[PDB]
Formats: C-alpha cells, sequence, structure tokens
C-alpha cells in the first residue's frame, strides 16, 4: 500500500561528459536510504553515457520524447530509442517543453500514451503560470492539465505527477508546506472522483520548484507529498540530502 | 576555388544502436569519391555512438540544437555537448522544426549565431510550403529565411544552404533539375548583392526533398545545386550511389 518516496533530479540541459561522470560516481558512492526511488533525467547526447555509468538501482529518464517510433521529425528521439539505450523513463510536460517551445496539452497527452504503450515510465508534469495563480484559478488549470494527462493513461502503476508551480522553478521561491499540500490534496482527490481510489492512494503526486536539502525535510513532511523533481539541486552534492528528505 | 560537393544524410527519427552500426558499417567500407565532403545527421540520443563508429573523414551532425551552453531548458542540446563527444555540424531551421514544431525564423537566427560561435559547421535549411508555391511566393519565402539566416552569419567558410521545398520532403515528388537551378540560382544572386560575391561564389546551397539515387546525378549536374540534404535514402545503400551523383 504505502507510496513509495520518489526523487527525480532533472538535470535539463547541462553538464558534459566529464561533469556529468563526476555527478554520478558521487551518487554512486554515496548513502541513499532504499526507501527512495531515484530516477535522473539526463540531456538526451548523454542518455546513453548515463545509463552505462549510474548504478542499476537508479533509473535515467529522458527529459523528452515524440509520440511515434519512428518517422520524418529532425530533432525528436523515440521511446523506442530511450528503451534502446537502457532507461525506463521519460518527463514529459515539463513546463519549460509547454511555456518556452509551445508543447500543447493535446500534444503530452498523445506523448504520454504512447510513452506508456512502449513500456516507459512517465513523470507527467503540471502547474500553473503567475498570472493564473493572481487571477485564483490554480485548481482550475492543474486539473485541466491533468485530464489531459488522465485521458491518455490505461494503467497508474508506472506514472508520477510531478507538480511544478511554472513561477516557482529556477526562482528562489518555493511554495511552503502547507501551499503544496493544499494543491498536491486537490490533485488526489481529482484522481479519486475521475479515476478510482486505488488509483489515488498508489500514484505518486511529487513537487517541484525551487526544492533544496534546506527546504525538502518539511516538504515531504506533508501528508499528500510524495517526493520531490528536483532541477537545480540536481546537479549539486544536496541531491543526496533531498533524495533522504525523509530520513 | 571550385565550390566542393557537399552531401549530408538526415536520418531524421530512426534507428537503434543496431541498426545504425549496420548503416554505418556499410558506409564506412563503401566506394566514395574523395570529391564529395560527406555529414550524417544522428538523432542527438546516437550522437556520440554515431561519431565514435564513423569513420574520422565523414562529418557528424546534430539534427538540431539550442541557443546557449547550458541552462534551465529541458529536453534541449546544446553546441557544447556536440562538440563534447566530437561532432563539428549542425542542422538548424529543418522543415520539420519550422512546421511541426513551429521554431521561428528569429529563433533558427539566434541558433544559427550561436552554433558557429562555439565552432560547430551549419546546415542552415530553408524551403516553401506547397501553398505558398501556389501563391507564386516562393522566391519571397525562401529569401526571408535566408535573410533570418545571414544576418546571423558574419564568418559562411563553415556554413551550407538547403533548400528543401516542404510539400517534397518524404513524398513521390522532388523539383526536377529546372525548377531545382531556378531557386539555387535564385538563391546564390541573392548572397551577391546582400552579401558578397565570394560569399555567393564559394557557399555551398544544396537541395533536399526525395532525392534517390535515380535523379541525383541529374540534380546535381546543374551548375548552381553543390550537392544534397537526403532524407530517406540517407538511411538505404543508395546513399552511397548519392555521395557519388557526379561520378
Amino acid at each position: 500500500a504505502p507510496r513509495k518516496f520518489f526523487v527525480g533530479g532533472n538535470w535539463k540541459m547541462n553538464g558534459d561528459k566529464k561533469s556529468l561522470g563526476e555527478l554520478i560516481h558521487t551518487l554512486n558512492g554515496a548513502k541513499l536510504s532504499a526507501d527512495t526511488e531515484v530516477v535522473c533525467g539526463a540531456p538526451s547526447i548523454y542518455l546513453d553515457f548515463a545509463r552505462q555509468k549510474l548504478d542499476a538501482k537508479i533509473g535515467v529518464a529522458a527529459q523528452n520524447c515524440y509520440k511515434v517510433p519512428k518517422g520524418a521529425f529532425t530533432g525528436e528521439i523515440s521511446p523506442a530509442m530511450i528503451k534502446d539505450i537502457g532507461a525506463a523513463w521519460v518527463i514529459l510536460g515539463h513546463s519549460e517543453r509547454r511555456h518556452v517551445f509551445g508543447e500543447s496539452d493535446e500534444l503530452i497527452g498523445q506523448k504520454v500514451a504512447h510513452a506508456l504503450a512502449e513500456g516507459l515510465g512517465v513523470i507527467a508534469c503540471i502547474g500553473e503560470k503567475l498570472d493564473e495563480r493572481e487571477a485564483g484559478i490554480t485548481e482550475k488549470v492543474v486539473f485541466e492539465q491533468t485530464k489531459a494527462i488522465a485521458d491518455n493513461v490505461k494503467d497508474w502503476s508506472k506514472v508520477v505527477l510531478a507538480y511544478e508551480p511554472v513561477w516557482a522553478i529556477g526562482t528562489g521561491y518555493s511554495l511552503t508546506p502547507q501551499q503544496a499540500q493544499e494543491v498536491h490534496e486537490k490533485l488526489r482527490g481529482w484522481l479519486k472522483s475521475h479515476v478510482s481510489d486505488a488509483v489515488a492512494q498508489s500514484t505518486r503526486i511529487i513537487y517541484g520548484g525551487s526544492v533544496t536539502g534546506g527546504n525538502c525535510k518539511e516538504l515531504a513532511s506533508q501528508h499528500d507529498v510524495d517526493g520531490f523533481l528536483v532541477g537545480g539541486a540536481s546537479l549539486k552534492p544536496e541531491f543526496v540530502d533531498i533524495i533522504n528528505a525523509k530520513h
């Protein structure tokens, strides 16, 4: 029953073979609680390298992929490829995809469906913009986004939901345990009414947005927060402390 | 003086380590004219592998990249990383990038400025849609696109221009020698007046769009056609014949 604590580190567009080699080496030797399910999202160009060097017990995620195994889509990679170099995860719908690169709710949905069908795990990301929180429609927005994802999920066994206030990524500012809980509580209440009780109880909803070693203990303490999507801090040694938020 | 024949093979979103390893092993063995400058665009996830396996004498290109070395751009790779695995080329502004992934003239122009500054070569792509060619405005559109590129090029020595009628990609239909020449002649003419005669006389303008082993001899024979950007045929054995289009 109990939802296994889940921490993904999203390196974004960072590192080279040597810098990432050192990051991975530290992580492999770090004292980590076995309690935590760790996944590292590597730049596409280093996915094969990352999977080779990381301990088999730490997962590897592509930071994005497309919705078909092959085709005339210059610049894109597919789940078939991600599988081919031994990774088992993809991050889809990240805020930067949606808002920097105009990836639509409808497209993220198609991508989720294909990724799951090909046997990847999906970290599906949702989140409201600052103007959206200003007008008071956070719930309305993340429900919308979650629905586009959920329409395309037959089986939640290999999905993790990452809630990430867009306005909290990379800025100095995270939500605070209570604010976070209010939205994670809502997303789970949504999976309750729109999917099933068993899915709401077993599906991990994780918070991202300026997570640090200094603020994670308190966030993880919240009942409906099952872990983190970690941006900046995933490049640093304190990623270890965030993996251990609960211990 | 004479502009060296350039043939790039854009594998698009295709292959795995085994299929791409076989394609590569054939190409390394094939009887190819030294005459020709060959570059293969591999999926980002296989760039390192591709460069390792391909003979040094054949170039490798990323099929896309972003416009800063590092940063919060989930899913992107930079010239820095492309360099870091030993590749020296990037394809920018591919039809699929502009019209499937919405990439603007201004962004492409930014990417070109950055890739060149970081010491990659660029295959910069331009091309008109079927509906734009119907309205008689092929000239206007490829000029528009080339200006966005040329505004951002201080040095043309490592740029190659690829003209690729969008509607001709992946369909059964290429332009025919005459229709292609009309455009290449015109694009050179634009470089002549907008940049210089020495840039116009030294810069390679290559054609893409359903180039096969069966039609390439005739296309390459045209005076202002300096090579090919090759899609589907690049996966096949007949890529060799296209590299050999002049002999």
